[PDB]
C-alpha cells in the first residue's frame, strides 16, 4: 500500500515477514552498516538503478538510459535502433551531465529543525519548507568543512508530512557513469506508445551502465585514469523467477504523491486540471490526425509531438477514471471527516480549521486556476506560433552601430529552431483555429490575452482570418518574409508584427497568472502542516506514510495479476510468446528483432526459461510505485534481484491520491528476459560473468 | 471437428453427449415417430432460430432476428425501438407482414431414392444431383401429387448433404401470423452495437418475444383477426438453476454455411484472393469515408450505415485471415487430404487423389479469373457507388428514338437517378472513394484487362485518374440534379450513349458479367470432384467424428459453458453480469447508453429469482458448441434440455470456424435466459409472459 520511509522498516518488518520476507531486517537496511540499501542508486535525478556487480555494473531501464544510448548515437553507428554492447571495459562510453547517488546515511533530524525553526518569529514564513533554509541547517549540523572533510559526500534535509518530519541524507554522489549495454528500441521500447501505461506488458525495458571513481574509489568526474568502482554492497542475480502470490519488495526513489488531498482538491484535480487537459489535448490531436494521415511528410514531421501530447493525456484519462470508479472524492471526504470527529471531542477545532482553510483557498483560485490551464494546454502547449521568436531588449536596443547584423542573426538562430524540419505553418495554422475557437469560446473578453482581443474587435469574429492574418503579415510567417525583414529591418516592424504581439501577449498573460496563483499555495501548504498533524496524531504513522519527495522509500506486495473488467483477467506474468503474438512488420513500435525472434523459433532460452519451457518477458505486482521509481530494483524473499519495475498500469495512476489495491499493478521486466537478451541478442558474456548469479 | 450434427446423427453421438453430461433420453430430445424437444425449434423469418416457450406458442429469438418487426410498428409517437414493446395482452400483439415461422415436423434419410432416380443419368456430369429445381421435383414425387391441397400447412423439401453422398427430405410446417409480444429497448437488445460485434465479452440482451397464431384447429393460416394462439406438439421449459463452468450446454437451430472439406488449395485461395482484395479493397474505401464523415456530420449521417456495412464483411475477412495464420488451417487440410489419398493408396482406389488433384487443378487454373472478379467486386461494384447509376434499358433506349412512351422512359430513368442520388448519396465523397479505388485497381489491372472505359486513363486523360473522374460528374447527365434535369427537358439517346457515367457503369458491369461467366464452368468439376472427396473421407473415417456442411437445415451441436484465453496473459471467463453493462455505460454514446429502469434493478440488487447464489446477475455466458450465422436465436439446452440461454453470436476468433473449429478460441455468444426473464420482468412488468412459462426452479 505505501512508499515507506527506511526508518519505517523496523515497524513494518514483522508484516513483511509474514508476507514472505526471509531476509534480516539490517541485511535490507542498517541505519549504522552495510545492508542491500547501499545497492540502490538515483540514476541520472529522476531514474533509480542498482549496482548488480563487484566492479559497479549498473542497471536501470532503456528509458533511463535513452539520452544516453541517443547521444553516442550517428548514421554509421546507431546505438539507439541496433543496441550497444561494449565488448571490453576500456569500450564502454563516458557520458558527459550523468551522476549516481547513493544514500550513505539517513538520520531523523525533527527535533533539531524544529527547535532552529522556533527562531523564525513570523508565523506564516515557508522558511520550513524553503530548500535554501535547509541547506542552511543541513550545512550547519554536518560541519562547515564537511564536503572537504568528506570527499564524495554532500547532506541535504527534506521535510516530510507537510513539515511534521525532516530526515537529514548524506549523499555519495559519482559523475563517471558509463554506458555499458542496452538493447535494441524494438525490446527496450517494444510497445513504444500503444503499450505505455498498459499491462499485458511485453517490453524488454533496461540498459546497463558502470560506475567509475578513482583509484581509491571515490566519486570523480571524467578521468582516463578512473578505474570501475568496487562498491560496498551489490545485487545478487536469481534465476529462481517468479511465480504467482510470491513476495516482492522494491526499494526507489519515488518522485511525488498527493496522498492528503482534501476532497476540495480532488474535485479541482478532476474538474480543471484533468478536464481542461483532457479537452483541448482532444482538439489538438485530432486535428494532428487529420493532417499526419493525409501527408506521410506530416506524420515524419509530427509523430514525436503527437506521441508527447499523448502521454500527459493518457493519465489524465486515467486519473479521472480513478476518481469516477474507485470513489476517490469520498475516501479523502471519509478522511477529513474522521478527523474533524476526532478534533471535536478532543476539544481541538485546528484541524477542522484547516480543512476549511484548504476548502476556501481551492474555491477562491478556482477562475484563475482554470485560465491557466485553459492558456497553458490551449495555447501556450496547444500551439507552435505561440513559442515563435520575441526579440530581446538588447536585440531592439540594436537594431534601433554596426550589431544591427549581430541581433538579426540571433534572431534568424531562434526563427530556424521555430520554424525547423519538422514545424509545417499550414498544420500550425490548422490546429491553432480549432485550439483558439475553444479558448475564445471559455475565456471571456475581458480575460483574454491582448492580443486575443482583435478576434472580435478587428476580425469579426472571424479565427481562421486572424490566424491567416498572423502568417501573412508576420515576419515569422514564412522563410521570405523573414529574409524580406532580415534585409531591411526596423524596430517599428517588430513592434507591430501579429505574431510577436500574439506570443507577447499569451506569455504576459501565462505569468500574470502564474503570479496571481502563486500565493494560493502557501495558506494551503500551511493547513496541510496542521491536516497532516492530525492525521498522523489520529491514526498514527505506521499505517500511513508520508508523499512521495524523490527521496528513498521502500515498498513490498506479491506477485499478482488483476480483473480490469468483468469476465476479464489478466495474470501476474507475460512471455516471448505475447512478443510474436504482437509482431507488426509495418508498425514501427512492434518490429521484432531478427536475433530475439531467432532465439523464439529455436527455443534457445538457456537457464532463462521457466519450468514449463516458456521464455518470460514481465511481470506484475501489488507494490506501491510511480514516476521516479523508474529501474527500481524488484526483490525476492531473500532480497535478490528479480526485475526491474519500469511502469504502472493506466487504471492505477489515481494511486498517486488513493492506492488502489484491485487495479494498480507496478510493470516489471523479469531480470531473467534482462539476461537472455544480454546473453542471446548482444553476446555480452562478459557481462554475466561479472554478475553474481544464484541458480 | 466438433460438430453440426444431423438429427439421424444423434443415436451414435448420444454416448458422447451422455458421457459430457447428458441426462436426458435420446427420444425426449428426438424421436424420427414421435414429439421430441426438436419439435420446439423452428427456422423464424427464414434466417434465424428461434423457439416455442409456452403452450399458447409465445416464440423467443434474438433482437436482431426480430429487428425489422419492431422497426415497422416503431413511430414518433411510439418508438418501440428506441423504448422496447410489452403488449399487456394477447389482443395487443402486433401481427406481422411477411412473417414465417418454420416447424421441421418429419426428416427422412432419401438417399437410396434419389440415387435410384439419378441412375436415370442422360450425361454423367450432370449436376442435377445438387439442383433444387431437380430436387424439388423428386420431393413432390415421392409426397405425392398435390400434396400441400392435401395436407393444408405441410410442405417437402429434398436437400444434398456431404456433397451429394446424403440426401433427407424435409416435411415442414409453415406458419404466417406470428406477431410481435415482447422486446427490450434498442440499449438492451443492441448493448454492444458495433463495437461489441463478434466480440467476448459480451454484455448484449440480445431477444425479442413473438407468438404463433393458427386457425381454431392450430392449422398455419395467414393473418386474420379470427386467428387464435397455437398450442403447440411441445415447447421448451425455462430453467432458473443458470449456468456454472464446464456445464453441458447444447444447442439445436439452421447454421447456414460452412466449408469443412475444403482443400488446402482452396483455403490458400480464400486468403490471397478473397479475403486480401477484400481487406486490401474495403481499408481503401474506409479510409475515404472515414475522413469524410469525421470533417462533416451531415457526411457522417448520409454514410454510417453504408461505412459499417462495409466494416461488417471486413472484420470477418480480417478474422479468417487471422484463423489461417495462426491456427494451421491450410496444413490441417492437407493433412486431411494426404491422410485419405494414402488410404486410397492402400486400397488400391485411386479416384481420390485424382478427384483432389483435378480440385487443385481448377483453383489454379482460375486463379487470374478469380482475381480479376474479387479486384472489379470489391473495387467498382461494392466500391464505388457511380457503378450503380442509371444504365437506359433496350427498351428505354429504343422509347427515346415517336410517342407519349418518351416521357415514359424518362420517369423511369429518373425514378432510378433518384434512387442513386439520394438523401444519403454525396456525389463529392463518391469521386473521392472512386479515386483511391481506382488508383488502386489499375495499379493491379493491366490496361488489356481492364473494363473499356477505363482504358481513358491512359488514352484520354495521361494518367490523370482524378481528371477522369472529374469528368465523369461534369458532362455525366447524372452528375448532378441539374445536370439530369437538363436532359430530362430535351433527351436525345446520343447524350445517353455518349455519356461518361452511363459508359463507365455498362464497361465495369460488362467486364464483372464476362468474367463471372468465364468462372461459372470452374465451379463444376470442383462439386462433381468433392463428391468423391467427401466419400472417401466417409467411406474411411466414418460418419461419427465428422459432420456434413451447414445449408439452413436442422442441426444439433454440444460443448461445455467454458472461456477462454485469446491472447497471452489475458483470459476470458465464461460468463458476463451486469455489472459489465455498467462499467461499459456511457451517456454521450448511443451504443452504451444504459436503460434507466436496468440501472435502477442494478441500484437496488432487484433480481429476484434470477441472480446467482453470490448474487450477481448474470448476462451472458459462452459455451464450446459449434455454431455459425442461421445459429441467431437458437435455443440453448441444459443436461435436461431445459432452456439455459439464446445464441446470439460467435466471437471473432471463431470465424475460421467455418473452415475448421477451433476448440481454444471458438465460441458461442448466449444470453442468459436468467437475464432475459430479468429483463421481461423488472424492465417490461409484462408478468403474463413469465406466468405462461413453465418454469423450473
Ligand atoms: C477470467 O475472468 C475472470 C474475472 C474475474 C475473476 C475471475 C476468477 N479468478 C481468476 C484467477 C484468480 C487468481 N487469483 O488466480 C482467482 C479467480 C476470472
Ligand atoms: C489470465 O491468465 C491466464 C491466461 C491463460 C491461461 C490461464 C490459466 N487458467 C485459465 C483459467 C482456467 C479456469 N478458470 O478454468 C484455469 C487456468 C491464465
Ligand atoms: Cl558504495
Ligand atoms: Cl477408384
Ligand atoms: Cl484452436
Amino acid at each position: 500500500e505505501g512508499m515507506w520511509l527506511m526508518q519505517q522498516l523496523g515497524r513494518k518488518y514483522a508484516q513483511m515477514k509474514e508476507r514472505g520476507l526471509k531476509m534480516k531486517e539490517y541485511d535490507l537496511y542498517n541505519p549504522n552498516g552495510t545492508s542491500l540499501k547501499d545497492a540502490v542508486v538515483l540514476f541520472d535525478g529522476g531514474c533509480t538503478g542498482e549496482v548488480v556487480s563487484d566492479r559497479g555494473l549498473v542497471l536501470t531501464n532503456h528509458h533511463c538510459g535513452y539520452d544516453m544510448i541517443q547521444a553516442h548515437s550517428t548514421l554509421e553507428h546507431n546505438y539507439l535502433e541496433n543496441g550497444f554492447w561494449a565488448m571490453r571495459e576500456a569500450d564502454e562510453l563516458p557520458n558527459k551531465d550523468i551522476s549516481v547517488v547513493f544514500i550513505d546515511k539517513i538520520e531523523d533530524v525533527t527535533d533539531y529543525v524544529k527547535k532552529e525553526l522556533k527562531a523564525i518569529k513570523d508565523p506564516n514564513s515557508m522558511d520550513y519548507l524553503s530548500p535554501k533554509y535547509l541547506q542552511k541547517l543541513a550545512d550547519k549540523k554536518a560541519g562547515k568543512n564537511f564536503s572537504a572533510k568528506n570527499p564524495g559526500l554532500s547532506v541535504e534535509i527534506k521535510a516530510f508530512y507537510g513539515g511534521n518530519l525532516y530526515l537529514m541524507f548524506t549523499k555519495k554522489t559519482y559523475t563517471d557513469v558509463r554506458l555499458v549495454g542496452a538493447p535494441p528500441s524494438s525490446i527496450g521500447k517494444f510497445g513504444a506508445d500503444t503499450d505505455n501505461w498498459i499491462w499485458p506488458r511485453h517490453t524488454g525495458d533496461f540498459s546497463i551502465f558502470r560506475i567509475y571513481a578513482d583509484k581509491n574509489g571515490n566519486p570523480a568526474p571524467y578521468s582516463e585514469d578512473n578505474v570501475p568502482l568496487k562498491p560496498k554492497r551489490f545485487f545478487n542475480i536469481s534465476l529462481g523467477g517468479v511465480q504467482e502470490n510470491d513476495y516482492a519488495m522494491i526499494m526507489g526513489f519515488p518522485g511525488t504523491t498527493h496522498r492528503y488531498f482534501t476532497a476540495s482538491e480532488v474535485d479541482e484535480w478532476k474538474s480543471i486540471d484533468n478536464d481542461i487537459r483532457i479537452r483541448m489535448r482532444d482538439i489538438r490531436q485530432g486535428v494532428m490526425l487529420r493532417e499526419m494521415l493525409a501527408d506521410p511528410q506530416i506524420k515524419i514531421m509530427y509523430s514525436a509531438k503527437y506521441a508527447a501530447s499523448q502521454n500527459a493525456y493518457k493519465r489524465a484519462i486515467g486519473a479521472n477514471w480513478a476518481i469516477k470508479t474507485r470513489g476517490l472524492r469520498q475516501n479523502k471526504q471519509a478522511m477529513q471527516d474522521r478527523l474533524i470527529a476526532w478534533g471535536a471531542k478532543q476539544g481541538t477545532p485546528r484541524y477542522e480549521e484547516a480543512v476549511h482553510e484548504i476548502d476556501a483557498t481551492v474555491a477562491k483560485r478556482a477562475d484563475l486556476r482554470r485560465r491557466y490551464w485553459m492558456i497553458e494546454e490551449g495555447i501556450i502547449r496547444g500551439i507552435e506560433f505561440a513559442r515563435s521568436p520575441i526579440p530581446t531588449e538588447d536585440e531592439t536596443k540594436a537594431l534601433q552601430a554596426s550589431a544591427r547584423k549581430e541581433a538579426i542573426d540571433k534572431i534568424r538562430t531562434r526563427y530556424s529552431k521555430f520554424a525547423n524540419k519538422d514545424y509545417s505553418a499550414e498544420v500550425d495554422k490548422k490546429v491553432a483555429v480549432a485550439m483558439l475557437t475553444e479558448y475564445l469560446k471559455e475565456i471571456p473578453y475581458e480575460n483574454l490575452p491582448l492580443h486575443l482581443r482583435l478576434v472580435k474587435d478587428r476580425f469579426a469574429g472571424d479565427v481562421q482570418a486572424y490566424v491567416d492574418d498572423i502568417f501573412a503579415r508576420s515576419v515569422f510567417g514564412s522563410e521570405a518574409q523573414f529574409d524580406a525583414f532580415a534585409a531591411v529591418p526596423s524596430v517599428e516592424k517588430l513592434a507591430e508584427d501579429p505574431m510577436v504581439l500574439f506570443a507577447s501577449s499569451v506569455f504576459d498573460e501565462y505569468r500574470k497568472l502564474y503570479n496571481e496563483l502563486r500565493p494560493y499555495d502557501d495558506p494551503i501548504l500551511r493547513a496541510q502542516r496542521t491536516y497532516i498533524a492530525g492525521l498522523l496524531e489520529m491514526d498514527g504513522d505506521q499505517d500511513q506514510f508520508p508523499d512521495a519527495n524523490l527521496t528513498l522509500r521502500f515498498t513490498y506486495g506479491q506477485v499478482k495479476g488483476y480483473s480490469p473488467r468483468d469476465n476479464v483477467y489478466y495474470g501476474h506474468q507475460t512471455t516471448l510468446d505475447g512478443v510474436m503474438e504482437k509482431e507488426d512488420p509495418d508498425n514501427w513500435e512492434f518490429v521484432v528483432d531478427p536475433k530475439l525472434k531467432a532465439v523464439y523459433e529455436r527455443k534457445d532460452f538457456g537457464r532463462y526459461a521457466d519450468r514449463s519451457g516458456r521464455m518470460p518477458v514481465a511481470f506484475c505486482a501489488t507494490t506501491h510505485t510511480t514516476g521516479g521509481n523508474s529501474g527500481s530494483p524488484v526483490m525476492n524473499a531473500n532480497g535478490e534481484l528479480i526485475g526491474l519495475n519500469f511502469d504502472r498500469n493506466w487504471e492505477g495512476v489515481g494511486g498517486d491520491i488513493q492506492y488502489l489495491a484491485d487495479y494498480q499493478r507496478s510493470i516489471i521486466v523479469d531480470i531473467r528476459y534482462v539476461l537472455l537478451v544480454i546473453d542471446k541478442v548482444g553476446g555480452c558474456q562478459r557481462l554475466l560473468d561479472e554478475m553474481n548469479i544464484v541458480p
